[PDB]
RNA sequence: UUUCUCUUUUAUCUU
RNA sequence: UUUCUCUUUUAUCUU
RNA sequence: UUUCUCUUUUAUCUU
RNA sequence: UUUCUCUUUUAUCUU
């Protein structure tokens, strides 16, 4: 209406990668509406992967703000959370090492910062009626990388301080504020900045595991662990302003739970002069007020997640709370 | 009709009988004669739950703060023996209140009362694979004392807590609802006394019966861990019937189900606490809606199906308004 | 003229600048363009405080939550020296939010942002006993690093966290109030950034410099001592200038008072925590709060007499209101 | 609309020529209006490049120091056996004393406006020789995380700057001519809002002292040396200028370079900077947006020649798009 | 509003991206400035198709004019490979129009240009079999040449007709629609080029790489083989990306359908040939149509499901009216 | 995401 | 390339 | 413990 | 198999 003709091309595109689906979206958008205007490469990552859940055993997923990895997933025993003996492992986006390389200090050599702006997430059952068992919880964490400091008894003896994953705790419980269907009616949500502005973030280099290498979980505070692996396949280089995405798929005992798994990521980096990605590279766009605050306005306003089956009504719904509260004002 | 309803005696009569998924602040509080400064705490939770074939799981909703459900399973066919054990599942930020030693319960607030306890039993499992059945009752469960002398030297008299009505988990209650698996459950308990008196937080419980002692001196018949003090514990016994539920899972059952847990309880907030900063006095007295409480509940069935949950508050109202209408004659 | 502010927008100018005794709902947060889920904490403090003759006692209202302020007293007529160390008060219930260890204070929340932070000095001596002065300077002292090497086997360097701009408190700023002790002294801070972004929730912070470093290295000219993990400890540095508050008892002189603290505080709340259950989405931007905010601010003294503590409020509104006739020209 | 007194200013300071006798202005129009010291920091540096090498200077955001230089053989780039010194703005410890550990002893954090960069040849016109050339890049000061088998076995870790992998080839966007033209350019921030770095205590190198550039993934070195007269104390939020000057053999490049650099500094109370400190101006969202557009529209850089039409440039462009947001 | 396109421009909109089942004549033809004679050739395939177990079967619409679609399939979770060679499923009546000789395909008539391109998958299997996906791209699939050279006697150089961007096979495009398989999918392609000009019939192919030709000098992933000159056999190559479909049939499952595609297709006829019977001039200019196709084309998602087949050329209506209301403004 | 009344019942802005 | 009525007789757009 | 308007701004009860 | 308008848009019958 009168709402979706204040918006700039730019301010449009960039709320569709924020809340619209896979398919509608063909075009990622210039990237964010804001006074930033810089060289910037909008990548937008996409990951379709056909899982199948181990019975007999609660899998947790977690989506967090990592550049090239869609998400962290761990199986633990039925009925339980994560513990200490937990270990997250990453699921590489297409193409991680064309992006950071293939050793951990090789991350910075394509790209120097970054900044999300959609980070997305939907789960597909493909299991038949006969078959489908277990339930899809979901809420959403402020997680946030920070850091640790304690002394060390060396010689001669030291203060530490080390990378530490604050607020991971709230991923052994499920909050007030979830969604939680069963599995056969899958599930679909996303994420936005859990920032006033969109600031840019560095990226980090020989980060691979978290406690990192010979640093005890005991003196970070973390509940659990994060392992990247071989520094050739993938690792951490980085952490976006996006609160994470917690996902508990209940898979009971001699159940069949079949499904696709699809992550949208709409990523505005900084390209390095030398890499062969700066001739993608364009100028971010305009400021959008409008856009910016419908952004704040929808966000606040959409449901934790939805079931799979409103994927595509999801734009719409979208498209509705735009109108509504652009109509008030 | 229910407009003789006090804005708070309302409120609580829905904390109380509803699931109140809605966004509420979490309840305003009991409209009895107290109003003094206190703490509604909206306790929840979620949990994905499989039941193992053959077994028939029992769980028990008891006035224990902090906890929402106790759990074990038997043998199919059978009951709980002096070889059974149940396990907690807590309500999220356990620790966040009671701390993490059995000697720290009464750190954050010193005493409670509840006044909403509901639970509901919501199938996750296809229609091919379910089979059984779920059976509820409740149990007059109450927290008394046990007297035995002990040969130490000198010889002494002991004195513990042991809990009296537990001997009513052993069998299927005459005043019951059983139905098929598939068609979950809803039921919430009621305050077992005249009025809405407070009980004391209780320190160092964290087995019943207590760590040292045999069981069967304390006469119960089975027994209640709680784990690790840094994990969970009893901090006290609350004046509210305790609910059953017998879900027995045959041989080769996929039964799998999301339970959900409500609780409105009032805790008296001490000063150094910061939770104290959300207190506010308890409501006035509202006569009206604490005699209307005692007719719902004597009212409603001993537990209705699934289904029925959102049918809940409607199902409340005409009680509400059919018992009003014999008031006028 | 007030009402072109929100509802909160208002509120938020008043837990800023005004010291809310009156008991509303602590703060509405932040009119910034972030509306993700909070908790507006409203710490507050009343210590009584007796101040020892002969003695320039330093007290300094740090952005360091959980602590209403830090102090420490030397010699009449001089300032801090390396061999002085400034132990720290809280404000009740701190570690009812940060845990016992200093592994464990992302535990409830994960990062955080300030809005307000007021502070009063409130004589209780009488007029012939009394002697001595009050005077007030704001310090930008920030949180940085310091980067050194160390003769360990193998040789490594290290990196550390340490205060820049302490050095500011070792002299009676030029921008300061300063009359007698018998006058009192409200003062508050502000956000020392163009926009409220959030910190994160620091973990293992005791003392700076660190345990295990020598003081210098880090450049600071004095330390401190948060004391055991288990009372109190170094979770976090906002982005508000510190206050510095220097009072000169002279020899004889009996000087007592009663501070009080405030803070408006908005963190990220954990779904494990219990605190979580009061969360809120932040207030929706209000355009003309952020500016008057700003206006107001750069407005006030440094510092007023505790009696103009009253007076405040209003002296607000009308800066405002003076402020907003000129936005019309 | 129209811009403020110091909006004005601050697009000046941002993109104007020194030699107007650029005010400092009262500083950056944004939401932040406290207390600051505004440093117009000038250096003039008279300097010859070595024949048959290919100097590289950069512009970045340190405090204190004007640019890095290095040099390598002519038609190369930087290596890990490279290392760049910093030549200093006047009065470096003045600001930052002599100490790795003095930095914070006048200011406790700041944030860059404009960081302006000049050559102007004085080689005659038959002895001169090369090219110069220049480029961009987002060099951004971060940390590495690596684990250290010390007794008992430790994890470490240290700032690393990420991004300087661009100065080892000629970034596409990039401004090329022959030497004798001379050259201006300028950088801008790197980031949506004007926030406050820290200022860094005990930074002398990067890698630092008993860490190997291997552990870093930097593809070189920085070396500020002696405690006593140089130093990092911080990195701001502006893209690093790279000047590329390549002198072929028998090549006599004399010429001189200045530096600018607006910056706003949070003043100790005890700093006798602290008297000069004013507020910092009211928010100008006229400015913003200007200084954001003028800045995307600019060249990345041009000929010394057109450094004086430079400002005309601006004012061009600053009425052109007030003109199509001024119709409707 | 739907008033402002021109009756063949409306018509051309609806042969493009809705099924027209619905027995209009078949298209009217192109509102392009083309108006020489042509005939508007609707064809039409329905295929009833069972999916092996354990297999990921392949289907690619291409515009290779008298072949709906070409498959072969590939062990699950596996794509072609070299080893692969892809079977033709010809439109009815193939031969009625190219003849049995692959130089009698310019007979009947000497060039084309497709408009429409659509496909339907519709499941026919029970609830209780089917298992696994459907997942949907699109590949910009190109007719190339490839120049090398051949020691014969004399040595002379090569050249033939070898597919280029074949290699978008072997993967799941990023952007793509992927769902479960008892779901099933409609999608449709577009004119890639920026007009719809006219490509020639092509004689003598067969086989791609061309007999007598090594695979991998043309640089082709895998092969196309049309079979018997007098069956089938590849005419021509249009302008429109080629759509790729994946059907994964996990083991045991009993995957059938029944699958639908339809294409609009402008033939200049030759005046030899009686199919010239039924020529008319192409439409007249619909500038309207012609910015709509367009602009539909780029909003529609890559694929939906069967079900929304119907409520296709209604969502079309909507996205053209939304459009032309942005028109006024 | 839909429609108002009614009393709610808090909550500030103003005399 | 010319002029309208008439019923044609299909054909979509709209309720 | 005092006086109303005003818009607040949430919040249920009712169609 | 249902209801009309509207312009369609072809198509003959008639002057
Ligand atoms: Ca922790
Ligand atoms: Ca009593
Ligand atoms: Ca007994
Ligand atoms: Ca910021
Ligand atoms: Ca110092
Ligand atoms: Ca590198
Ligand atoms: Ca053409
Ligand atoms: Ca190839
Ligand atoms: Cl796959």
């Amino acid at each position: 209406m009168a709402a979706l003709t204040r918006l700039s091309q730019p301010g449009l595109a960039f709320l569709k990668c924020a809340f619209a689906p896979p398919d509608f979206n063909t075009d990622p958008g210039k990237g964010i509406p804001d006074r930033f205007e810089g060289k910037v490469v909008s990548r937008k990552d996409v990951l379709n992967q056909s899982i199948s859940f181990t019975a007999g055993q609660d899998t947790f997923i977690l989506i967090a703000p990592t550049p090239g990895v869609a998400y962290w997933s761990a199986s633990v025993p039925a009925g339980t959370f994560p513990t200490s003996a937990t270990t997250f492992n990453p699921v590489n986006y297409p193409g991680f090492t064309s992006m950071f390389g293939t050793t951990s200090t090789s991350r910075s050599d394509q790209v120097s910062s970054f900044r999300y702006a959609s980070m997305n997430v939907g789960i597909y059952p493909t299991s038949n009626l006969m078959q489908f068992a277990g339930s899809i919880t979901v809420w959403k964490c402020p997680v946030k990388l920070s850091t640790v400091q304690f002394p060390v008894a060396t010689d001669p003896a030291t203060s530490s301080l080390v990378h530490t994953l604050v607020g991971l705790d709230g991923v052994l419980a499920v909050g007030p504020d979830n969604f939680s269907e069963s599995f056969i009616k899958g599930v679909f949500s996303q994420s936005a900045c859990n920032e006033p502005d969109f600031e840019f973030n560095d990226i980090l280099e020989g980060i691979q595991t978290l406690p990192p290498a010979n640093v005890s979980l005991g003196s970070t505070g973390q509940p659990f662990t994060m392992d990247s692996g071989a520094e050739a396949t993938s690792g951490v280089v980085g952490w976006g302003n996006m609160d994470t995405i917690v996902i508990r798929v209940s898979a009971p005992e001699g159940a069949v739970n079949s499904a696709i798994l699809k992550a949208w990521s709409c990523i505005e980096y900084r390209p390095n002069p030398n890499a062969m990605l700066y001739q993608f590279g364009h100028d971010s766009p305009p400021l959008d007020e409008v856009a910016l605050q419908e952004y704040r306005t929808v966000a606040r306003s959409l449901p934790v997640a939805v079931i799979a089956a409103q994927t595509a009504s999801m734009w719409e719904r979208v498209k509705s709370i735009i109108k509504s509260s652009l109509a008030a004002a």
